[PDB]
């Protein structure tokens, strides 16, 4: 039903939820991240003790593709165990996608595999970003 | 809000700007907010030798408010050096601001004394908050 | 060292701070208080988010507030929380955070009853990474 | 001549240093985990327009390895461009290798192949950890 490229990041975000480490929270969140020549990036959140020392599914996801020398991304998917709620990313993780572009997808989904999508620059309106630091030359 | 403590509100961010700590970036930031009834708490932002420990000024005056008793908030102001265009908070603040509400207004200002203003609900749309935990 | 009386009001103020403490998620308040070189105190308490990375540790949200009123110059730092037998500890990020400022400064890990163990910044931040870093 | 895990380790930690983000500080920083089975994750710092959104390269190596499965690490080297001085971690990164244990080891190098090596804990001593939020007390 849904094109192929969707049923992966659905499915990928799903099974990433599953090393998610948040034994604080117990509140596991999974992501997939799709670059532009086709390679999915998986992620989860990964709590700490000390709460703000803690990362996101989405930003796990990010700096993983990045570190590979990934930077073209095409959409991210995230999931939850919010059976009556779009999982929706932080404003944090929304900064982050910025860094890298603000025309990409956010698949914002539900356990029973619905979901809503939102670009970057609609999650993140008059967006703060390398420009402010004129890093655009 | 009372455009008495819209003034006020801007005054207090371009001033709050002095005392920022940012010798990496260079680039000072300062903020205020005004509380439900009508007290204002600024800041600025602070960096770090490495660069991820450090705050925003948003998050600074937030923060600060917070400590002092109050999270009641009605606006903040932004204010920076930048010239070609308005200083937007960053989406970590963004998400700060939110959990503490999405109808209050945040002013993102120019050099100069012009500015927009938008929600925090405008500027973090379909937003993760409190209610997600609830 | 630290006259036993600016310890104590630091401790007053650190315990004092940590009833504004904003942590409906962890539950876990904390309190925080520091002295600069003039005799001024600023106190902090944890502020954390549904978001939990985006929350803030007591002794940052003091530093900041210090900071953010022009000083920069501190002699030393009280913590507190509501954990009975074990010295409250100030986290790595904190640690680094105060670190930006000063090495030679005391940090005071306290119980609810007032004991406490204390140790300057660079004996919890040893061979740490700093401004000098970027400077070479 | 060092050990052959310590060999990789510097090799590895110098190689993602390639991938870096820091158009901000270019202040490039790699660093590689080695786990307990012998596998190696690297990561490298990836900045931010906003500073505070910036991750640093230990963490980045961390969390790839968390989010693939493995907790258990047996040490992590750290690179730069630092000539005269062994790149050390910060706190913030020190706090995330805590959440995982204090006994395990830091490498901090120089580009020469020469390095100082501590574990966690002779790094973050009397640190806050897990055990401070267990229920039961
Ligand atoms: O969309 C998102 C919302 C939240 N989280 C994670 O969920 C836990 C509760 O805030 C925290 O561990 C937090 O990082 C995500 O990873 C993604
Ligand atoms: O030494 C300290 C340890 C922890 N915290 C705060 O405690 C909560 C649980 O991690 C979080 O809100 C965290 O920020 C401090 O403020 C200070
Ligand atoms: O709206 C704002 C944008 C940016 N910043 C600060 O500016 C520096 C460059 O990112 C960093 O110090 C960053 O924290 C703020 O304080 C507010
Ligand atoms: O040991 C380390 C010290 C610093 N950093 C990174 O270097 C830049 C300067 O703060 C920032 O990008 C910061 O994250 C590392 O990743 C590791
Ligand atoms: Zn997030
Ligand atoms: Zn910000
Ligand atoms: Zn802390
Ligand atoms: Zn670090």
């Amino acid at each position: 039903v849904e094109p192929e490229h969707v049923q992966r990041l659905l499915l990928s975000s799903r099974e990433a939820k599953k090393s998610a480490y948040c034994p604080y929270s117990r509140f596991p969140v999974g992501a997939a991240l799709l670059t532009g020549d086709g390679r999915i990036f998986s992620g989860c959140n990964i709590e700490n003790a000390c709460y703000p020392l803690g990362v996101c599914a989405e930003r796990t996801a990010i700096q993983k593709a990045i570190s590979e020398g990934y930077k073209d991304f095409r959409a991210i998917a995230i999931s939850s165990d919010l059976q009556e709620e779009f999982i929706s990313p932080c404003g944090a993780c929304r900064q982050v996608m910025r860094e890298f572009g603000t025309d990409w997808a956010v698949y914002m989904t539900k356990p029973d595999g619905t979901f809503v999508v939102r670009t970057v620059q609609e999650l993140l309106p008059a967006s703060f970003g390398p420009e402010d630091l004129q890093k655009i030359q």
